[PDB]
DNA sequence: CCGTTTCGCTCAAGTTAGTATATTAAAGCTGAACGAGAAACGTAAAATGATATAAATATCAATATATTAAATTAGATTTTGCATAAAAAACAGACTACATAATACTGTAAAACACAACATATGCAGTCACTATGCCGAC
């Protein structure tokens, strides 16, 4: 599964940037967009998909296990919803 | 109310009162002509917002249980910073050998011009005409 191990190698044998910057720039990565999620600020990735916000209502719920009925307190929480470019490298796919 | 004469003002020509610099040396000011990289703009193309509805798929609580990516070490090893020193080649420090210029000295033709008797065209020496109104005389 790709990682941030693998990520950081790429950029490694692929731009020629050091181990220490590449590193801390899948870092970065994945944080700036974390600090933008938190914010309430929509994350629009061309190319790859989009990261919304959607708050949720206290709706129904219950224990899966037994069957007791507990309402699921109301949050707000991230969806992803994959552009058409992606999508499309991503239908004739395979699982390995 | 008006006119006339004195007085405040400025122009014009004498009679006095005051202060004193030039080159070096090195800048400093400012109008005008000269020479690239990065981002805001813009038309065009690619990705996405628009839009809705029954059916399909994801939303998620609460907990047991097998699975796994991966930071956390922990020991192994290429990698990296730094000289040490000798084999090997470069290159002044010598020197005779060799071909080459500046110079030493003899051998010979000929450039460059005074000196002197003639020869004679040509400029200078001496006089009259060419070319056209003065001066003098009339109108």
């Amino acid at each position: 599964a790709l990682t941030k191990a693998e990520m950081s190698e790429y950029l490694f044998d692929k731009l020629g940037l050091s181990k220490r910057d590449a590193k801390e720039l899948v870092e970065l990565f994945f944080e700036e967009i974390r600090r933008a999620l938190e914010n309430g600020e929509q994350v629009k990735l061309s190319g790859f998909g989009n990261f919304d916000l959607r708050d949720k209502n206290q709706r129904p719920g219950r224990n899966p296990k037994t069957g007791e009925d507990i309402p699921i307190t109301a949050r707000r929480v991230v969806t992803f919803r994959p552009g058409q470019k992606l999508k499309s490298r991503v239908e004739n796919a395979s699982p390995k």
